[PDB]
């Protein structure tokens, strides 16, 4: 079968696997040596789309996650590391960046002006290299997606933290991106709209951090992994249950109510995933 996956820097990769190719384990394996990518677990894995994704899983053919659908993926973070600079490689770093600059001009990481000319500015290092007027035009950035937005103003804040960088070499220009990026909170946060056992229209979040409710902004609460003794679900329904903190005996077990059981099974389904990825 002929696939398509779509690459970090909106590029496509095609490549064929047997019609009974298991997930992403063969696809994903594959995937990962075009990139030369030698830590595969972290975020890095592949999903398709439909508004927000769906992870392909790695342990089943590609077939039947794809029914009634063409063998189309994108390659992704799934685990974004708290300290970037903990991992091994450099080209990991790369593509955490690549990762989280498509989290930056899609919302997905909501930041300031100053924020985002910073983080804008690294990224220009990256990509281009010491200033140096041969990347002419007093306009040179105004090719790249460094914010949603995208405000001259903020064109030229980076231009001018360009310029000031100078012998920075691009793993350089990576790190101190993601040593930015790394604080910004929602920073590896996965979204799922929800609603609480009220009506409430509340957003759950998932990350390494453990199971985060949100409803506006307030961080309403903030479920710590260590902090889980049991996930699950039956019909539209997600339930996390364990330690209220402080009174023992207490073993509450909060639940809300997502769309369908489809919805819930993949929240209920990535929120082990991360437990079991983060001690």
């Amino acid at each position: 079968m002929h696939c398509k996956v779509s690459l970090l820097d909106d590029t496509v990769y095609e490549c064929v696997v047997e019609k009974h190719a298991k997930g992403q384990d063969l696809l994903k394996r594959v995937c990962e040596h075009l990139n030369l990518l030698e830590e595969d677990y972290f975020g890095l894995a592949i999903w398709d789309n439909a508004t927000s994704k769906t992870w392909l899983d790695s342990a089943k053919e590609i077939k039947k996650q794809v029914r009634g659908v063409p063998w189309n993926f994108t390659f992704n973070v799934k685990f974004y590391p708290p300290d970037p600079a903990q991992l091994t490689e450099d080209i990991t770093r790369y593509y955490l960046c690549l990762q989280l600059r498509q989290d930056i001009v899609a919302g997905r990481l909501p930041c300031s002006f100053a924020t985002l000319a910073l983080l804008g500015s690294y990224t220009i290092q990256s990509e281009l290299g010491d200033y140096d007027p041969e990347l002419h035009g007093v306009d040179y950035v105004s090719d790249f997606k460094l914010a949603p937005n995208q405000t001259k103003e903020l064109e030229e804040k980076v231009m001018e933290l360009h310029k000031s960088y100078r012998s920075m070499t691009p793993a350089q220009a990576d790190l101190e991106f993601l040593e930015n990026a790394k604080k910004l909170s929602m920073y590896g946060v996965d979204l799922h709209k929800a609603k609480d056992l009220e009506g409430v229209d509340i957003i759950l979040g998932v990350c390494s951090s453990g199971l985060l409710v949100y409803k506006d902004k307030l961080r309403i609460n903030r479920f710590p992994w260590p902090k889980v003794l049991k996930i699950s679900y039956k019909r539209s329904s997600f339930f996390i249950k364990i330690r209220p903190g402080e009174q023992e005996q207490y073993e509450s077990t909060i639940g809300f109510k997502l769309p369908s059981y489809r919805a819930a099974k993949k929240l209920w389904k990535v929120c082990v995933e991360h437990h079991t990825f983060f001690r």
